[PDB]
């Protein structure tokens, strides 16, 4: 199907960050020239976490994001088989290995609470950082702790709404809104 979304994702996005994520849907059993809201969704979170482990130290995250479901779990079960935190029952994004915990990174488009919360009753081992932004240039994280420097925040925001301001600008940001 021609859709302007498609083109749009393929456009702005990295084209390695656009693979990753094509290939994530189709393992997941989704269409990405159907889905094109989840397409744009799943490739803004995929850069969203690289640039947040592009932040800080050279050592400082092991990124679980981004690597098939099964290597993904691999790796999390060597993380915690090697430093002992809890198992979390769901796929996390990313393991500071300063702070020592897994980090959860959302992108919403609605407020930053409601999302928090949702993520908050999913995870239970609550021992998993979450780290919310939102496409107004808002963040939450888990007890106020937010890992990165400010600076490395402030041009993940500064991304967010480049990326909100070009689906605009194409008339394609209500139905992302909408998607959500
Ligand atoms: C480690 C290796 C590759 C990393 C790639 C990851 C993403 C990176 C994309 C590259 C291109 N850069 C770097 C310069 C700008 C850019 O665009 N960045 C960073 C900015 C946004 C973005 O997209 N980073 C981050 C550190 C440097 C790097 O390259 N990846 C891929 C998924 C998992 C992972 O760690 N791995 C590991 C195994 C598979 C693989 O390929
Ligand atoms: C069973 O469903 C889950 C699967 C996983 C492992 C892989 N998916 C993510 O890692 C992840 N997916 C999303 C949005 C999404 C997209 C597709 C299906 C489900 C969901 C969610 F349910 F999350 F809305 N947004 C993240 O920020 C994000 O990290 C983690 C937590 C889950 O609850
Ligand atoms: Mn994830
Ligand atoms: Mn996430």
């Amino acid at each position: 199907r021609g859709s302007h979304m498609e083109d749009f994702v393929r456009q702005c996005f990295n084209p390695m960050i656009v693979e990753l994520a094509e290939k994530a849907m189709k393992e997941y059993g989704e269409d990405p020239k159907i889905e094109t809201n989840k397409f744009a969704a799943t490739c803004t979170h995929l850069e969203v976490c690289f640039m947040y482990s592009d932040g800080g130290s050279k050592h400082r995250f092991e990124i679980i994001e981004g690597r098939d479901r099964i290597m993904a779990w691999t790796v999390v079960n060597s993380i915690c088989n090697t430093t002992g935190v809890e198992k979390p029952k769901f796929l996390p994004d990313l393991y500071d290995y300063k702070e020592n915990r897994f980090i959860e990174i959302g992108v919403t488009r609605r407020e930053v609470h409601i999302y928090y919360l949702e993520k908050a009753n999913k995870i239970k081992s609550e021992k998993t950082h979450i780290h919310i932004f939102s496409f107004t240039g808002e963040e939450m994280a888990t007890k106020a702790d937010y890992t990165l420097d400010e600076e490395s925040r402030a041009r993940i925001k500064t991304r967010l709404f480049t990326i909100r301001q070009e689906m605009a600008s194409r008339s394609l940001w209500d139905s992302f809104r909408q998607s959500e």
